[PDB]
């Protein structure tokens, strides 16, 4: 497959030139790497019908998902208490991220990271440059952990372990959280716990600030302020000047988003506060962040 590709040889040339790898051994690795046809079909898929909150929320706030989230919390309560004390990130949020990303380990990943990132970085032009950056960080992270690169698994796009970190997030955020010398986000829940918290804190999480606020609108023209995407463009003072009223009497000066969900029992208006934006840094989706925030609430409810 990648035995003698020109681009593969030019990737190995940059690896031995900017990061000091041994080209010969590096090209012995790529001889054992498989091009995954199923990955190409997956990422070649076109626009997939986005779901209404009415249908999206019940997929992730299920009795099974919550129940297993309390078990996960019970089992690692001491590491979660440690992560929340050191990083200022709520424990229910950490559990909820892991429960949403992998269902607490049930869906860690079906492909070898080396296959996924190679297939993409060398056989998918639209984002090849991106997935060759991740391939590079992955070879770097496999060297740092002294693990062998073919033993690591992940999603079709190369997200790894319980928190589904892509290689670059692994190198920049993952932490050795039980003091044993390794960073094992695949099967060491302690490192998963600490790694998610390090991610959130380093993406701007403010400890003690609320995440979301229920909102009302004075007029249907205020729906023109619904945020297209997850990037805020106004302060809360702006949005309120547009006809949005938050039940919470929160300060004006802060960047917010405005959301209109078609919920279980009618239209739902939400204002996403900065911390809510930190959740979307994990996956650029308004419904994702809402499912994570509410799931963390259900699990904290059921745990007591
Ligand atoms: C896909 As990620 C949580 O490493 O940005
Ligand atoms: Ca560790």
């Amino acid at each position: 497959d990648y035995d003698g590709s020109p681009q593969v040889a030019e990737f190995v040339s940059e690896m031995t030139r900017d990061y000091g790898f041994a080209g010969e051994q590096l090209m012995g690795l790529f001889r054992d790497v498989n091009r995954k046809q199923s990955i190409l079909d997956a990422i070649s898929r076109p626009a997939e019908r986005v779901k209404q909150w009415k249908e999206y929320r019940p997929i992730f706030i299920s009795d099974a998902r919550i129940s297993r989230g309390v078990d996960f919390w019970n089992k690692h309560a001491e590491d979660l208490a440690r992560a929340e004390k050191e990083y200022g990130v709520p424990a229910e949020i950490i559990v909820s991220i892991i429960g949403v990303e992998t269902f607490f380990g049930r869906n860690t990943g079906s492909y070898r990271v080396m296959d996924a990132l190679s297939t993409l970085g060398f056989d998918y032009p639209p984002r090849a440059d991106f997935f060759r950056k991740e391939l590079r960080e992955f070879l770097l992270l496999a060297r740092e952990q002294q693990v062998d690169p073919l033993s690591l698994t992940g999603s079709y796009a190369g997200a790894m372990g319980l928190p589904q970190f892509m290689p670059s997030s692994f190198r920049a955020y993952a932490v050795d959280f039980d003091g044993d010398g390794h960073i094992n986000i695949w099967s060491d829940p302690t490192d998963a716990i600490g790694s998610v918290a390090s991610y959130f804190k380093q993406h701007g999480w403010v400890t003690g600030e609320p995440v979301v606020s229920v909102a009302e609108i004075n007029d249907e023209s205020a729906e023109s302020a619904v945020t297209r995407g997850v990037d805020p463009t106004m302060s809360l003072g702006e949005l309120r000047a547009r006809g949005w009223r938050t039940h919470d009497a929160l300060r004006d000066d802060q960047k917010v988003t405005a959301m209109r969900f078609v919920g279980d029992k009618g239209i739902e208006y939400w204002v996403g506060l900065p911390n809510f934006y930190v959740i979307t840094r994990y996956n650029r989706s308004a419904m994702y962040a809402m499912a994570v925030y509410q799931l963390a609430g259900e699990i904290a409810r059921a745990r007591g």
